[PDB]
């Protein structure tokens, strides 16, 4: 994964953590911090929108997932792939994946399984980067992500 993986994990982890706790993290970004911060801002905008519009579906999937513990979270990867790996690859679906990740994170905060949020992010990142790698590189990665949702 290297740089694309590191950057993906940092963005997804910060977004899920921020979404769960309502507090902004204060530590500096590794490399290309400018792009990670821009991607995070983009994610707050479009991701909060997708969580608002897909509330019914997100609730249904979360209920279906019956997440109660570290094992339940550790078990999600094949379900993520089950939905995500079928169909067309586009930024909207990637956003659906991450923003739903945030939704689950908020739910883990509710049941005091916040420790589970970091592996969840690690799991989402692994799913995204491993399965959609060539598509992401082709799209210029997170820079492409930002440019796709740039509101001029
Ligand atoms: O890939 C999609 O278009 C997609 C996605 C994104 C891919 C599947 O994402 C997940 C599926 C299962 C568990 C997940 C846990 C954390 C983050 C994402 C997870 C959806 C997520 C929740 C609900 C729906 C989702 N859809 C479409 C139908 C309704």
């Amino acid at each position: 994964g290297d740089e694309l993986y590191r950057q993906s994990l940092e963005i997804i982890s910060r977004y899920l953590r921020e979404q769960a706790t309502g507090a902004k993290d204060t530590k500096p970004m590794g490399r290309s911090g400018a792009t990670s911060r821009k991607a995070l801002e983009t994610l707050r905008r479009v991701g909060d929108g997708v969580q608002r519009n897909h509330e019914t579906a997100f609730q249904g999937m979360l209920r279906k997932l019956d997440i109660k513990n570290e094992d339940d979270v550790k078990s999600l990867s094949r379900v993520m792939i089950h939905v995500f790996s079928d169909g067309v690859t586009n930024w909207g679906r990637i956003v659906t994946l991450i923003s739903f990740g945030a939704f689950v994170a908020k739910h883990l905060k509710t049941i005091n399984q916040e420790s589970c949020i970091e592996p969840l992010a690690e799991s989402i990142t692994d799913v995204l980067v491993r399965t959609k790698r060539d598509w992401l590189v082709k799209q210029r990665g997170w820079d492409g992500f930002v440019e796709f949702f740039h509101v001029e």
